[PDB]
């Protein structure tokens, strides 16, 4: 998986650092996006590549390799439309059925990740990348973890900077992350998508979000959002781990409703 720096051209125009680039392959160039560094963070990038290396699914961003140069670089195939949130912000015209299509795709990718016993831990509309307006992939495995064969959750020892507004109660309270907590995260993602890329819990501190959730309160239905899709968000936001559905159940719900609506 170790790539030749000579065969990689980087634009100095920053995407997000993530940079666009071109990599001369078997016979053709391939358009790639490149995650670039700058002891502790070296191992994290290499772990993230180690995660990606092991995944093979149409709805997951595919890694080309790693590259030691000016710094450590992670080289992935480019999804050129960028993050789903920014896209929807700039494209209010997208029909509900198109958003339904896209979130279902994310759930198949997440069902695959659940079957493979990996936890994403950063599932948000910002880490959903569009290849085309009708093709989404999950990205950014920086926080992801392979689950031990004997356990269904990963336990963090003390938090870092966490995307708290996407995190399930059990993650906040007990530092426990399972595919069910990704399911809660997916709910917030669905909210973000049907709100055309708006920020969740606008203006609130994470601590205030935790307090709100503990009171049984949830975000309201987004303008125009199919009622069944809002119902699915709420099922995803089941406070109790044991009664929140897994992705197998979420995907099936999404698949059935999608096929019903087309
Ligand atoms: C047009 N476009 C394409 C991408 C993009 C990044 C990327 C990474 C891997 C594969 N495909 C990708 N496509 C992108 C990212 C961003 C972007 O803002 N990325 C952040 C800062 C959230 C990453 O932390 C903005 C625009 C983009």
């Amino acid at each position: 998986v170790y790539l030749d720096r000579k065969l990689l051209t980087l634009e100095d125009k920053e995407l997000g650092t993530v940079k666009k680039g071109y990599y001369q392959m078997k016979k053709v160039v391939k358009t790639v996006a490149v995650k670039i560094l700058k002891p502790a963070l070296k191992d994290e990038l290499l772990a993230e590549a180690n995660v990606m290396q092991q995944l093979d699914n149409p709805y997951i961003v595919r890694m080309i390799g790693i590259c030691e140069a000016e710094s450590w670089m992670l080289v992935m195939e480019m999804a050129e439309l960028g993050p789903l949130n920014k896209y929807l912000q700039q494209n209010r015209h997208v029909k509900d059925k198109n958003i339904i299509e896209l979130v279902h795709q994310v759930s198949m990718g997440m069902k695959y990740l659940e079957e493979s016993n990996f936890v994403h831990r950063d599932l948000a509309a910002r880490n959903v990348l569009l290849v085309t307006q009708h093709y989404a992939k999950i990205s950014d495995f920086g926080l992801s973890k392979a689950l031990r064969a004997d356990e269904n959750y990963y336990k963090a020892q003390t938090h870092g900077k966490w995307p708290v507004k996407w995190y399930a109660p059990e993650c906040i309270n007990y530092y426990k992350f399972s595919s069910k907590s990704d399911v809660w995260s997916f709910g917030v993602l669905m909210w973000e998508a049907f709100s055309y890329g708006q920020k969740p819990y606008r203006g609130m501190k994470g601590s205030e979000v935790t307090a709100m959730l503990e009171k049984g309160e949830r975000m309201g239905c987004p303008a125009g959002c199919p009622r069944e899709m809002y119902d699915l968000m709420n099922l995803c936001w089941t406070y109790d781990v044991e009664n929140r559905p897994g992705f197998a159940a979420v995907e099936l719900r999404l698949r059935n409703y999608y096929y019903d609506v087309v």
